[PDB]
């Protein structure tokens, strides 16, 4: 859900 979001705890991509 918040993978593309850098502010999220978990960062992907």
């Amino acid at each position: 859900g918040c993978a593309s979001d850098p502010r999220c705890r978990y960062r992907a991509r």
